[PDB]
């Protein structure tokens, strides 16, 4: 009938912010998570509210395998594939001098591995279809960088090129591939105190923190008909903090 | 109310469709129009039979009094100026070594004087909101430079910095202002020959041109409560041609 | 026997490119617009170098004027092998309160200037199928800067024209490049600045001679192959 | 007095980039995977320049190897004062056809290795408060490339750890900088491949030297106000 879409990471957070919007807009989607099962359990069950369909599929991203086992369920379920969004991510923060070997190796994972996993797999299918959106997680420090975050920056960066590589591959047969990227967003933000709040705010000329919904917006746009001429970009959803 | 907007050169092309856009997301529009009367007459109808208000107010951009007296206009009537596209532009194109002085102080007082010109003379209003969203029209060429268009080139990247430096001042104060840069868009593209089409289109990793609309619907969207955490951002519509 | 021409060369950046080029045996035409006698000074440290060297009178907005100071520099050094778009003029204000004649008199120094020099630059550097043409641009040209609409406005339009330029004579042998400086010590405006010190990762203002110092790089022959671009020079202030 | 250690030095552009420092006053080390006699070839032509010089065996991916290496370059010479992160692999493939190990090599030598090499060399340049990094990144990390997802990956990746380190080692003293080479002439792979020629305004491919030109321009003095940059090295292809 109509159209369906993958989120990884869509158990909390960013993801599931934009996997509900996706359900919104009309898209049945499905749940990936890691470990999180009734987390992802509990946002399926939000989804269905909106009267669409939807379910949760755990997998590690990092293993090819098993993301290889996802598309096909997704497909199985749903028909298509539609929408790609590869939000999951983590960090291992440390300066370079403290960084340990296993912080590096699985920031890269999941982080960069990750993301290509989702897009080789998801791609016989959507050659397939001949249609197709791809939505890439990046970050605001993917462009400016960031002291203590090196391994984070590479992979933020990294995905930036992934995402125009695969725009280059996919384009003639009616697929984007696109990336976003987030500045500072309300999450944790939420037990930080007032002088560290202030110290992020003068970095942000629209002087407030973004939202959830503000990537979930930018996120749907690019997946709609109304965006199909736009390829291998990045949107920097940031309030102004990097131009 | 509801909310309003001004559209400079919005005659014919991407100004057209950019306003009979913002008509149906439920704008009231204003058509600014140099020369072509009829034209934009035309298009004030096309947007009243959208179901909202429009009118159009003719008005060099380059000349500061008559921008002044077409922002004091369409407060006067619509009672608010929610959104500025800033769309007119000319080309006057020649190899540096041929360029004459009036073609290229041309290009400049309309490109980009033209685009200051509105931004400074929406702004004391827009102040007075405590809201709005300003959009300007770049091009594929700001980015990457073209040879034979040093004019329109500088117009164009210089466009771009006027998009950041504007964001950065109205920012604290609810004003959003960013950049669309469109590639290559259908418009004359209609009595070019195929030899000449297909060069063009091998640039274009999608493997076509764009469409009026596709600038239009990434106008709107950056226009729209959707978008109000975007800001000093530029967005290229180009089918992949420039990452 | 190699030659450049440096507008605004009297004071400030453009002094330090003049010298650093004369330090590595240009000739050097110092243009200014009315600091004559400065200009003259510069020329006499230029002079005892061991280069030949001239003050020229031109203002860059004028294309008569520009094309006047072409001839000059040709007639007296027989060739014109770097050019240095150096010339630049601030008029700062808020949006709200800038003022018609600060945003024409910036566009025409700082973006009409350049395109004039490029252009009357042009045949002398074809003529030799060889030449090395760098723009001052600065870090406000990529992040934008409240205050300076106009300014920005003219650098970032200064990127575009060197990059349009680049495209246009790449074929015949010439680099057109640019250098953006960050906050450098040239300009002495004791105040609350330690602000925009904060913002330099290397944690130092930077110095004339470190622009002069890309310059020179850029139209040296160990750049040739270097074309179109923007080299930031800011310490780590915007990468 | 001055020590680099340039990784990947064996052939192509390393060896290129060995020799302009080592032309320039440098004692190189140089560091190979596999190329033991091509590598003390390079160590020969070195050392006829005047200065010293020796060849390094380690792995970039692994990290107890690259700890070795530096400790050993830090023996010979006394000192690690610029190092260049040139090592780099490629394996090509569509993204239907690309192998996981295809996947894992290339993410490993060309950005694990970086990050390696930068890790292990911080605690010398921190105790001299001084040093010069220089990773090679390409053209494509910036514009993307059909075949390359992997290598593309890793090029830009390199360009985020560059600023980071940049931004993480700017206060004591050290640059961290990247060079972007177009299409090079090394790895000579009769061709349609002046279709590529077609998409360079200088109408050439560059030149090993060209890249040498700029990691030892950017490793030098006259570079000191430089960091967090990517210095695209290209004949105009990309601006
Ligand atoms: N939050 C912010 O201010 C910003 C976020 N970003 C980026 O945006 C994206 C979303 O971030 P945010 O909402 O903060 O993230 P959260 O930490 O809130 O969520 C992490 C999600 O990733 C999933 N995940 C982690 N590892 C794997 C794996 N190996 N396989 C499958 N799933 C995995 C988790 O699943 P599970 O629940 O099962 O653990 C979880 O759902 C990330 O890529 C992040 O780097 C960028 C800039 C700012
Ligand atoms: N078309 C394309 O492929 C691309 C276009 N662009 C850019 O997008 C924008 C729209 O382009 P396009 O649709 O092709 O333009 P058109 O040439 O079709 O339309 C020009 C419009 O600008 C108005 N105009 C020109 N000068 C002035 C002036 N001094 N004062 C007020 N209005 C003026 C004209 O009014 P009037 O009718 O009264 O003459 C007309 O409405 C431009 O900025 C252009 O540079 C960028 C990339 C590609
Ligand atoms: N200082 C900084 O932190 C930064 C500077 N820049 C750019 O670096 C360049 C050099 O700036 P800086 O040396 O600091 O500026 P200065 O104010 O020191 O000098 C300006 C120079 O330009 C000349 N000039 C001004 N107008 C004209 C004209 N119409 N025709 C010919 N010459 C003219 C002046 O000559 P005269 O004495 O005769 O009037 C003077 O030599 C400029 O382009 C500037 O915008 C970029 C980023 C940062
Ligand atoms: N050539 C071009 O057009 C472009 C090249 N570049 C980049 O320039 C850099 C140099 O490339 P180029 O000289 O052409 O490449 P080459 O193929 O000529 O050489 C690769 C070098 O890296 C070494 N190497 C490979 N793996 C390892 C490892 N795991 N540990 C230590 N050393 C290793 C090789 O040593 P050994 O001989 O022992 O195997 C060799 O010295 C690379 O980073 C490349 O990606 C960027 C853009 C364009």
């Amino acid at each position: 009938m109509t159209k369906s879409a993958l989120v990884t990471g869509a158990s909390r957070g960013i993801g599931r912010s934009i996997a509900l919007q996706l359900a919104e807009e009309g898209y049945n989607v499905a749940v990936n998570y890691a470990g999180s099962k009734e987390k992802a359990e509990a946002v399926v069950e939000e989804i269905k509210a909106k009267g669409v369909d939807s379910f949760a599929i755990q997998a590690n991203v990092a293993d090819a395998d098993e993301v290889k086992a996802m598309i096909k369920e997704v497909v199985s379920q749903f028909g298509s594939l539609d929408v790609l969004v590869n939000n999951a991510g983590i960090t291992r923060d440390n300066l370079l001098m403290r960084m340990k070997e296993q912080e590096w190796d699985d920031v890269i994972d999941t982080n960069l591995k990750g993301v290509f996993n989702c897009i080789q797999k998801a791609t016989p299918q959507m050659l397939r279809q001949r249609s197709g959106a791809i939505i890439n997680l990046s970050s605001v420090v993917g462009a400016v960088g960031n002291p203590g975050q090196a391994n984070y920056v590479a992979t933020k960066a990294g995905v930036i090129g992934l995402t125009k590589s695969a725009a280059r591959e996919l384009a003639s047969r009616g697929i984007t591939v696109n990336a976003v990227a987030p500045g500072f967003i309300v999450s944790d933000t939420d037990a930080l105190s007032d002088e560290l709040k202030e110290q992020m705010l003068t970095q942000i000329p629209l002087a407030r923190f973004g939202q959830d919904t503000d990537i979930a917006n930018t996120v749907a746009f690019l997946a709609s008909d109304k965006a199909k001429y736009i390829t291998g970009q990045t949107i920097h959803v940031n309030g102004g903090m990097y131009m």
